[PDB]
């Protein structure tokens, strides 16, 4: 049986902050044992944990995520516990994120920073859910259209620009119920080439009691 365990974090190479995604249909650790390819899944915060791994040498691969792809060759998993943080370049960084309730409206304000100059902006969205696993993969269907904006053609990222997204609670009382706790998460979807399928970048989850 398995003789090892491994845990660690997906970290921004520049800021050292956790890089969040969606556990399902988001970032993933693809590994190949030396000598059939398995996947190690990552919680939404960017922290990962696996208590069922075999002590061996691997090739690690990152693809179709929300950060620039790369490989880690000759990755040794020792017998027992192992710790390893991966340093990445997200396509987009959400800056100064703020999510607050004013009256009967949830308002998100933020700025964006490109991971590389070539990165453009395709979408922005204020995701909402009844639990902390909120994201593009775990979300409520909302009315009004102000919770999401699509840029076609994809637009330039300028750090000085202030973006605003809104959710009207009265127009969404069916899924955002009065007196209950909800988790809101700012997401930004980049437009990038050679990197396969681009996934959303996120700001940390904000819990609000309605
Ligand atoms: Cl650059
Ligand atoms: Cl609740």
């Amino acid at each position: 049986g398995p003789d090892a365990s491994i845990h660690g974090s997906i970290l921004d190479e520049q800021t050292g902050e956790l890089v969040g995604s969606d556990m399902e249909n988001g970032n993933a650790i693809k590994v190949r044992e030396h000598g059939t390819d398995q996947t190690w899944y990552i919680t939404n915060t960017g922290e990962y944990r696996n208590n069922m791994v075999f002590a061996a040498t691997y090739d690690v691969r990152f693809e179709n995520g929300n950060f620039y792809p790369f490989e880690v060759k000759d990755f040794v998993v020792k017998s027992g516990d192992n710790v390893y943080d991966f340093k990445v370049i997200p396509y987009i960084r959400v800056k100064s994120p703020k999510v607050e309730k004013n009256g009967n409206v949830i308002t998100a304000t933020f700025s964006l920073e490109a991971g590389k100059q070539e990165v453009k902006l395709k979408e922005i969205q204020l995701f909402a859910f009844s639990d902390m696993w909120v994201g593009n993969n775990v979300k409520l269907t909302l009315n009004g259209g102000t919770d999401k904006q699509v840029f076609s053609p994809s637009t330039a990222i300028n750090s000085a620009d202030i973006y605003t997204l809104s959710i009207d609670l009265g127009q969404n009382a069916d899924v955002l119920k009065y007196s209950k706790n909800y988790y809101f998460r700012i997401g930004a979807l980049a437009d990038v080439s050679g990197v396969g399928t681009v996934r959303h970048n996120y700001a940390p989850v904000v819990v609000i009691k309605l």
